[PDB]
DNA sequence: AAAAACTATGCATGCTCTACTGCTTCTGATCTAGTCGACC
């Protein structure tokens, strides 16, 4: 199931999307609001920030919480 | 006849209830914008 997200169907719907995952990463976080990586991770698709990939959610996350994770 | 002791009282303090009025803050109801899931 983990390796086909898509074809789950045991599973209800998350309900969680880029924008409500980023919102929710950042509340978690405490992370500032109008701070650098909460601008980067809801206007993950603006490339103005220049910070490796600009379109893909997951490589920006992950940047994000390189330094915050073990 | 003269001095001392007890009682009346009375005015002022601080406390207490009781209420009234104002400001600050918390809760709830409502409106509007954004988001997710399903399809096609």
């Amino acid at each position: 199931r983990l390796i086909l997200p898509q074809l789950e169907r045991e599973r209800m719907a998350y309900g969680i999307k880029e924008t409500m995952l980023a919102k929710l990463y950042i509340e978690l976080l405490n992370l500032p609001r109008d701070g650098k990586d909460a601008l980067k991770l809801l206007n993950y698709r603006t490339p103005t920030g220049t910070h490796g990939d600009a379109g893909d959610f997951a490589m920006i996350a992950y940047f994000v919480l390189k330094p915050r994770c073990l």
